């Protein structure tokens, strides 16, 4: 019952680049031409990403294979990221880690060579009509078991001495969990600073208390902050729709934009079994809380001070659209109990907004508009539900 937020307007946080997830053509299937208009269309039933993630393969030899998914992408309004996981093998030598025999890393002398490699896969997407928005230095060098590790210092070493080279923006460090003693190195010092463009993070068990980053909210300005891969709670076989486990991919969501200052918030595999499409190309529950937040909340709105948790097991994040100052409040109750929340949004000349609304029986589904009285907007969240308020 009576709980109160407030957002105010006037209180501009991170400017949003988008949400997405993805593709592996390599790995797994391709995107099918019906599934790229599904992901990155924004009509009915489609989930309005605005982000591609691809990677960089070691073999210059597939890198074709990326092209006709990031094509559609692109010109369906989607920016595109790119990640390694390995350089190419002839810059690769072996090494102990940890008493873990045949790990591997990038070679000293061929930070230079590796720097080529990415400036290649860079020119070769741009022949082919993908003008890449970042590319990253490397896909988790943290948790580096079955790919390339880099110690905090090797990943220091490039971004200092060698990521000025790169022509394009550069992404880095890609965490595993945010692990911040990848990237403070990094922040700390100022050549490698100015060779960042994006600190990238990904967020595999990362605790809401470790999603705030007092280093980079001193030092980063005008660096942007993406969590470029996760999925959550687990990857289980044919988990997607499985509810009210779902409603933690929209928890997430909102701690990353909320308690992170995240400006991106990218899936990992777009269609799987346990991702935001599934194997029959349509979305599931775990979709259909990404789609609460990218179908609404499009590139260039800002997100705004707002009552982050203004009753238990109630989360509130809102946007603002600076064209003509709407705003975009998506709501999330896990509470079994209904809620409801008077929300002020002071200055505001809007009077009504529509809602969208998904539970355990129901995506996205368009209720009764909600109609201020004054600059207050008196909102009903049913059990189990999160709502997006346009």
């Amino acid at each position: 019952h009576m709980a109160s937020a407030t957002i105010n307007l006037s209180a501009e946080k991170q400017v949003i680049r988008g949400f997405g997830g993805m593709n592996h053509p390599v790995w797994i299937s391709d995107l099918t031409p019906q599934q790229r208009d599904t992901a990155f269309g924004n009509g009915e039933g489609q989930l309005g990403f605005t982000i591609l993630r691809i990677h960089v393969d070691e073999n210059r030899n597939n890198w074709s294979k990326e092209v006709a998914t990031a094509r559609r992408a692109i010109e369906l309004g989607a920016i595109v990221s790119a990640s390694p996981w390995n350089p190419p093998s002839n810059m690769v030598e072996t090494f102990t880690r940890n008493g873990v025999p045949n790990q591997k890393r990038l070679r000293y002398d061929k930070y230079g060579d590796y720097v080529q490699h990415l400036n290649d896969f860079v020119a070769y997407m741009k022949s082919n009509g993908v003008d890449l928005y970042a590319i990253s230095v490397q896909n988790e060098p943290d948790y580096a078991h079955e790919w390339t590790w880099w110690t905090p210092q090797e990943m220091l070493r490039f971004m200092r001495d060698y990521a000025g080279q790169i022509n394009c923006r550069v992404m880095a460090p890609e965490s595993f969990q945010y692990l911040k003693n990848m990237s403070d190195p990094i922040l700390n010092d100022p050549q490698a600073l100015a060779n960042l463009d994006i600190l990238g993070a990904h967020f595999y068990g990362t605790t809401v208390n470790n999603m705030p980053y007092p280093l980079f909210e001193q030092k980063g300005a005008g660096k942007e902050l993406w969590m470029t891969e996760v999925y959550v709670p687990n990857s289980d076989s044919n988990s997607a729709d499985r509810w009210p486990e779902a409603l933690e991919v929209a928890h997430n969501m909102h701690n990353a934009l909320v308690e992170g200052n995240f400006q991106a918030y990218v899936w990992w595999y777009i269609r799987r079994s346990y991702g935001p499409m599934k194997e029959d190309g349509t979305i599931s529950k775990r979709g259909y809380m990404m789609a609460h937040y990218s179908k609404f909340v499009r590139p260039g709105y800002v997100r705004v001070d707002a009552t982050k948790n203004p009753t238990y097991n109630v989360y509130l994040s809102a946007c603002k659209n600076k064209k003509d100052n709407s705003v975009v409040a998506v709501v999330i109750n896990k509470s079994t109990e209904a809620k409801t929340i008077n929300i002020s949004v002071p200055g505001t000349s809007i009077r009504k907004w529509e809602r969208y609304v998904t539970t355990g029986s129901k995506n996205l589904r368009k209720e009764s508009d909600i109609n201020a009285s004054g600059t207050t907007f008196q909102v009903t969240l049913e059990p189990q539900s999160v709502t997006t308020f346009v």
